[PDB]
C-alpha cells in the first residue's frame, strides 16, 4: 500500500537557485514527512495557467510578481493571509508588490533589479552614460574586446533604456493603473529604442545577442560590460573575471529605469495541501537559513525578510541592486502586464531587425499593450461565427448529403444562407470567410493571403481552449491540413483554417 497527496510540487525558473530550494524542501520533509519536489520547467509561467487544476500543476509557483494578478483574476491562486507578526517580518514595499485588488496573492521573497556589471580590469571606470558607449566600443575593439553585451531578446533587459527618457507601461495615479493609457510610443520611448537600434546598426552589438551569448562573452572576458540581475553573479564568481556591480548608464541625462521584480511564491487554488504550502513558505523558506540556502545557490537580490536582508545589506552588489531599483519602477502585477510584455518584445525585435521603423514598431506595441480585453471579445465573436457556420454546414449536409462549398469564382458563405440567421462576412479577428474542401474535409477559411487574421499569444490560447485540438491550422495543402495553431503562436495578417467537417464518405 502507498499514499498519494503527500508531496508538494514546486515550480521555479531555471535561472534561480532551485538546488538551494530543494535543500529547504529536504528539511521540510524531515520535519513533516511531506516530500518536496522542485522543478524548473521551460515556459513555466505560460504553462501554469493552462494546467493549474490538472494535477500536473505545481502546489507552489515562483515567478516575479508581475505575472500573479492575471493568475489571481483567473481564480488560480489561494488567497494568502499571514498573521500580523509574520507580515512584520517582511518589508512593506515587498508586500505591496503581491497585493492585488486589496488581497495578498503571493509571498514576496526578494527584490530584483538589473544592474550594469563590468569587468574592473578591462574597465576601471565604467561609462556613466549610454551616449558614450559607441565610442567606448570603438576603443575596446581596437584591443580585441567589445564594450557591452546583454540579452536583446527579452524586453526586461532593453526596457530600462526605453523608459529612461519617458517611456512607460500603464499610466499610474493614486494606487491605480490606467490600462488604456500606454506609454510605449511617446517621445521618450522612441528616443530610447532608436538609440538601441542605432547601437546595432553601427555594429556595437549584434541583433541576435541573447542571454547565453552575453553571459558567455562577459564571463570569458570578451566584453567589458553586461546587464543582468543578482541570479547571474554566481557564474561570474566561478569565472576569472573581477567584476563590479553598479548604476546603469543614463540616457539623455536621465537614469535608466529598470522594471523592478519581486520574486514571489503563489499557492495553487487547486492544491490539496494549501496549509502545508503556507508552512513551507512562511516557516522554512522565509527564514535566514532557508533564504541562505537558496541565496548561496543563486543570489536572490535584496531579500524581503528583514533579518536576513540586514546581513546582506553590507554587500555593495546589494546596495547597487537597490540603487537601480529605486531609479526604476515596481512592475505592475495587473492581468494586462502579459500583454504589455509580449507587445514590447515584438516591437524591439522588429525594430532591431529593421523589419519596422522604431515608430511603427512602437505604434503597434502601444495598441497591442492595451488590447488584451478587447482581444477576448474578438475571440468570442469568431467562436460564435464558427459555431453558427459549423452547425449550419452540418445541417446542410444532413439534409442534402452534399458538402456545402463556396462555388468557384465566388466568395462568402452564401451557400449556407438558408441555414443561418445572418450571413457572416469577415471575422472579428480579421479576414473574409470562405468554405473550401481539403481532401475529404470541409474547412472554414478565414482570410486571404493579402488580408488575414491577427492573433496574439493569448487569443490563440483562448481559441484553442474553446474549439479544441486538431481543428485550427495555419496552412493547408490541397489534400491535407498543415501547420496547427498552438497556444504559443502569434499570427500576424495570415490566413487561418478551422475544420468544419472531418470526413465526407
Ligand atoms: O513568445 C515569446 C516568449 O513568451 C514567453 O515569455 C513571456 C512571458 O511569459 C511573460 O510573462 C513576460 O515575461 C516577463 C516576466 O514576466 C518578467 O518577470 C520579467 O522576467 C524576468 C524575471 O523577472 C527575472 O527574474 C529573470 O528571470 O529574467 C526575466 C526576463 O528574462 O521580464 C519578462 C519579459 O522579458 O514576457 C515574455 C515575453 O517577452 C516565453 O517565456 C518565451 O519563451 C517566449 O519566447
Amino acid at each position: 500500500m502507498k499514499i498519494e497527496e503527500g508531496k508538494l510540487v514546486i515550480w521555479i525558473n531555471g535561472d534561480k537557485g532551485y538546488n538551494g530550494l530543494a535543500e529547504v524542501g529536504k528539511k521540510f520533509e524531515k520535519d513533516t514527512g511531506i516530500k518536496v519536489t522542485v522543478e524548473h520547467p521551460d515556459k513555466l509561467e505560460e504553462k501554469f495557467p493552462q494546467v493549474a487544476a490538472t494535477g500536473d500543476g505545481p502546489d507552489i509557483i515562483f515567478w516575479a510578481h508581475d505575472r500573479f494578478g492575471g493568475y489571481a483574476q483567473s481564480g488560480l491562486l489561494a488567497e494568502i493571509t499571514p498573521a500580523a507578526a509574520f507580515q512584520d517580518k517582511l518589508y512593506p514595499f515587498t508586500w505591496d508588490a503581491v497585493r492585488y485588488n486589496g488581497k495578498l496573492i503571493a509571498y514576496p521573497i526578494a527584490v530584483e533589479a538589473l544592474s550594469l556589471i563590468y569587468n574592473k580590469d578591462l574597465l576601471p571606470n565604467p561609462p556613466k552614460t549610454w551616449e558614450e558607449i559607441p565610442a567606448l566600443d570603438k576603443e575596446l575593439k581596437a584591443k580585441g574586446k567589445s564594450a557591452l553585451m546583454f540579452n536583446l531578446q527579452e524586453p526586461y533587459f532593453t526596457w530600462p533604456l526605453i523608459a529612461a527618457d519617458g517611456g512607460y507601461a500603464f499610466k499610474y495615479a493614486a494606487g491605480k493603473y490606467d490600462i488604456k493609457d500606454v506609454g510605449v510610443d511617446n517621445a521618450g520611448a522612441k528616443a530610447g529604442l532608436t538609440f538601441l537600434v542605432d547601437l546595432i546598426k553601427n555594429k556595437h552589438m549584434n541583433a541576435d545577442t541573447d542571454y547565453s551569448i552575453a553571459e558567455a562573452a562577459f564571463n570569458k572576458g570578451e566584453t567589458a560590460m553586461t546587464i543582468n540581475g543578482p541570479w547571474a553573479w554566481s557564474n561570474i564568481d566561478t569565472s576569472a573575471v573581477n567584476y563590479g556591480v553598479t548604476v546603469l548608464p543614463t540616457f539623455k541625462g536621465q537614469p535608466s529605469k529598470p522594471f523592478v521584480g519581486v520574486l514571489s511564491a503563489g499557492i495553487n487554488a487547486a492544491s490539496p495541501n494549501k496549509e502545508l504550502a503556507k508552512e513551507f513558505l512562511e516557516n522554512y523558506l522565509l527564514t535566514d537559513e532557508g533564504l541562505e540556502a537558496v541565496n548561496k545557490d543563486k543570489p536572490l537580490g535584496a531579500v524581503a525578510l528583514k533579518s536576513y536582508e540586514e546581513e546582506l545589506a553590507k554587500d555593495p552588489r546589494i546596495a547597487a541592486t537597490m540603487e537601480n531599483a529605486q531609479k526604476g519602477e515596481i512592475m505592475p502585477n495587473i492581468p494586462q502586464m502579459s500583454a504589455f510584455w509580449y507587445a514590447v518584445r515584438t516591437a524591439v525585435i522588429n525594430a532591431a531587425s529593421g523589419r519596422q521603423t522604431v515608430d511603427a514598431a512602437l505604434a503597434a506595441a502601444q495598441t497591442n499593450a492595451a488590447a488584451s480585453n478587447i482581444n477576448k471579445a474578438k475571440v468570442a465573436s469568431v467562436e460564435s461565427d464558427y459555431s453558427s457556420v459549423k452547425s449550419a454546414a452540418l445541417s446542410y449536409y444532413s439534409d442534402t448529403n452534399k458538402i456545402p462549398v463556396t462555388p468557384d469564382g465566388q466568395t462568402g458563405l452564401s451557400v449556407l444562407e438558408t441555414y443561418m440567421e445572418s450571413l457572416p462576412d469577415k471575422a472579428d479577428i480579421g479576414g473574409k470567410y470562405k468554405l473550401i474542401k481539403v481532401g475529404n474535409k470541409l474547412v472554414l477559411q478565414i482570410g486571404t493571403n493579402d488580408e488575414g487574421v491577427t492573433l496574439t499569444e493569448a487569443q490563440s490560447a483562448k481559441l484553442l481552449s474553446d474549439i479544441g485540438e486538431n481543428k485550427i491550422y495555419t496552412s493547408v495543402t490541397a489534400d491535407n491540413l498543415g501547420n496547427p495553431l498552438t497556444s504559443n503562436t502569434k499570427v500576424d495578417n495570415k490566413v487561418l483554417y478551422i475544420v468544419l467537417i472531418d470526413n465526407t464518405v
